[PDB]
């Protein structure tokens, strides 16, 4: 996250850290069985870390479970990074508790001008990089259709929506990978491209998760 502001540990608490070794990516915790991300974020060997600020520091709210099964979308295209939503299964429930909550998954789309939160653990500069250890927080705005397309023409879809501003300075980045834009207390976006961070005329891309809610409770249901 470019341009935010530390949340406050637990501040955010639907919000994971996917591991193998290292944080890679960020999810969203939907049920105390399942979590969302990116399908960009794929890799065999996630551990679920749920309850974390400082992620190199262990200060007594974690959990950690291991993936039993993850499920990228049926139509995600890898060159395109369409349909980039995926779901992870924890091998054992999560204890819900103030720390560890799930998001409510949207009913209904959000609308253009609606502010959201988005987090995460990556980079937070606008060129180079710095990781924070601690959870970042930034709000953004969800920005008209025209003009995400006009910033990448022939590149946006109707599974995509851009939120941030257009004159640069605020951003998610590499890190924020696979984390929630939530709004309206649901989950709408997930971080998945952009050019650059915090960029001029160059604003996130964020996975549309209300085209994806049918999929998600069918899946879940059945897995
Ligand atoms: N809000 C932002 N500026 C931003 C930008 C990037 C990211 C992390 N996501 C990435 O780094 C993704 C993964 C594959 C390549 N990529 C990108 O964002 C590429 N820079 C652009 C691209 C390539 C192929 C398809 C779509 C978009 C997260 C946030
Ligand atoms: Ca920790």
């Amino acid at each position: 996250i470019v341009g935010g502001y530390t949340c406050g540990a637990n501040t955010v608490p639907y919000q994971v850290s996917l591991n193998s070794g290292y944080h890679f990516c960020g999810g969203s915790l939907i049920n105390s069985q399942w979590v969302v991300s990116a399908a960009h974020c794929y890799k065999s060997g996630i551990q679920v870390r749920l309850g974390e600020d400082n992620i190199n520091v262990v200060e007594g709210n974690e959990q950690f479970i291991s993936a039993s099964k993850s499920i990228v979308h049926p139509s995600y295209n890898s060159n395109t990074l369409n349909n980039d939503i995926m779901l992870i299964k924890l091998k054992s429930a999560a204890s819900l508790n103030s720390r560890v909550a799930s998001i409510s998954l949207p009913t209904s789309c959000a609308s253009a001008g609606t502010q959201c939160l988005i987090s995460g653990w990556g980079n937070t500069k606008s060129s180079g990089t710095s990781y924070p250890d601690v959870l970042k927080c930034l709000k953004a705005p969800i920005l008209s259709d025209s003009s995400c397309k006009s910033a990448y023409p022939g590149q946006i879809t109707s599974n995509m929506f851009c939120a941030g501003y257009l004159e640069g300075g605020k951003d998610s980045c590499q890190g924020d990978s696979g984390g929630p834009v939530v709004c309206s207390g649901k989950l709408q976006g997930i971080v998945s491209w952009g050019s650059g961070c915090a960029q001029k005329n160059k604003p996130g891309v964020y996975t549309k998760v209300c085209n994806y809610v049918s999929w998600i409770k069918q899946t879940i249901a059945s897995n």
